[PDB]
């Protein structure tokens, strides 16, 4: 695998969101995944609907949290809407999607990444956008402004976001706290440090979409 990805430069992610105070990061971070797996396997980048995970996952628990796998299992089995079609109000509400008319993707299966295991992390990513957790909770993580981001932070996961890309020295992060956050939404969290949980736990819990 190479020294570099960036799934942005292949035009395979689309713009940083903003989840707000509903803690619907599972749903974002799953989207992310879902909008790259079509563009790598259709060549067409969409926007997918966050507010249908959030509102028809039966597993998870609306603003209240959730499951990156649990809703990518909806997509296999099910499918989703784009997001224009069914877009974010940032409040669990009915699930909707039978109004909504027929799917507009649908994925084949998910898969998780070996845990605790940073080249399996990257191979994955050099394949494709995947779902990862981290602590999110400690103040450098909520108040970073840029560069790869060393902590301090512990390894009690607490946020789902995604990652689409890495380094020689990091792993590159979608977030869902808007444009403002970070490298204008994103984090480079180091890696390569030699502490199986990732720096934040970053290697905790990890999962992505199959698509033929
Ligand atoms: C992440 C965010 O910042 O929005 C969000 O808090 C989240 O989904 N976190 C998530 C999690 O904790 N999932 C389980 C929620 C269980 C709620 C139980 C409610 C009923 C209690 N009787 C995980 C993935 C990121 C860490």
């Amino acid at each position: 695998i190479p020294e570099y990805v960036d799934w942005r430069q292949k035009g395979a992610v689309t713009p940083v969101k903003n989840q707000g105070s509903c803690g619907s990061c599972w749903a974002f971070s799953a989207v992310v995944t879902i909008e790259g797996i079509i563009k790598i396997r259709t060549g067409n980048l969409n926007e997918y609907s966050e507010q249908e995970l959030l509102d028809c996952d039966r597993r998870s628990y609306g603003c209240n949290g959730g499951y990156p796998w649990s809703a990518l299992q909806l997509v296999a089995q099910y499918g989703i809407h784009y997001r224009n079609t069914y877009p974010y109000e940032g409040v669990q509400r009915y699930c909707r999607s039978r109004e909504k008319g027929p799917y507009a993707a649908k994925t084949d299966g998910v898969r998780q990444v070996q845990p605790y295991n940073e080249g399996a992390l990257l191979y994955s990513i050099a394949n494709q956008p995947v779902s990862v957790v981290l602590e999110a909770a400690g103040k450098d993580f909520q108040l970073y402004r840029g560069g790869i981001f060393v902590g301090p932070c512990g390894n009690k996961v607490d946020h789902a976001v995604a990652a689409v890309g890495y380094g020689p020295n990091y792993i590159l992060i979608k977030n869902s706290w808007g444009t403002g956050w970070g490298e204008n939404g994103y984090i480079r969290i180091k890696r390569g440090t030699g502490n199986s949980y990732g720096v934040c736990g970053l290697y905790t819990s990890s999962f992505y979409p199959v698509k033929n």
